[PDB]
């Protein structure tokens, strides 16, 4: 009934990787075609600045953290020859999370709070 709810049930069988992706297109963070541009950026921005997770003084500075990981993320992807993927989508959480501006156990809380806000 909620992204978290939908995809979970949906992967019971393998490429479980996937199950992270699944629930990122849901909440507007990544695109349904794997790519990460400024749509979806300014998506998960906002996200965590309605739910306090970062100082609106911080916005700019978070917007291009996002910025300059989803270069990354694209720049191995093409050094292994292919395009972004389920794990692409992965690499892309952890390199936002590894940036100090955002506070783990509110950044948890904020998405599980808004994942009820959704459906299907």
């Amino acid at each position: 009934e909620t992204p978290s709810q939908k995809c979970e049930e949906k992967y019971k069988t393998d490429k479980i990787s996937c199950l992270h992706h699944c629930k990122y297109q849901y909440y507007g963070f990544i695109d349904v075609n794997y790519n990460i541009a400024q749509s979806e950026i300014r998506k998960f921005s906002n996200v965590l600045m309605d739910y306090g997770v970062v100082d609106k003084s911080k916005k700019r500075e978070l917007k291009k953290v996002m910025h300059e990981c989803a270069k990354q993320v694209k720049k191995e992807a093409r050094k292994d020859s292919h395009w972004l993927n389920c794990r692409t989508s992965i690499n892309y959480y952890r390199c936002v999370l590894t940036s100090k501006l955002i506070g783990p156990q509110r950044f948890d809380k904020a998405i599980q709070d808004y994942d009820k806000t959704i459906s299907v």
